[PDB]
């Protein structure tokens, strides 16, 4: 078992949770932003070709 | 409450500020920089839309 | 090296692991979503100009 | 003897320097392709007005 290894992997996974947390939140965040661009640019270019 | 505890509570928390830190500068950052190009973007839109 | 050691040298190596990762997929996100912008602002440019 | 203390500081100060650099690589990323997708979107602009 050891108690050293077991400190060890409790480091470790608290913050692996952590890392992880916080990579989810900026992920989440850029697929948003990137999304809403995308349809930004869209709207605005339909309407330019609608305009003429 | 052992040393070997309070050491491993100790550097789980002392990364987690300094993850947090970095987190939200990203964060902040991606927000800010998103927003710039949305008002370009429709900025410059109204300026073609302008000119027929 | 000693126990101490390689304990620490492990806890590094594994969050480095960890840490390199969410790099890695969110430096590849990033990349990924500015190029497809790119290509669509190339693709409208060109339909634009095409339209007069 | 501190060993201990010596060593969580060290494994503290070892992984600072790894995600300050995962850090300090995804702003530039993020901050140059944001300048880059403005200086297109600029670009595209001018090109189209030089149309009509």
């Amino acid at each position: 078992g050891s108690i050293i290894n077991e400190t060890a992997d409790d480091i470790v996974y608290r913050l692996t949770v952590i890392i992880d947390d916080r990579y989810e939140s900026l992920k989440n965040l850029i697929t948003l932003r990137a999304d809403r661009l995308e349809m930004i640019i869209n709207d605005n270019v339909s309407t330019i070709l609608a305009s003429i």
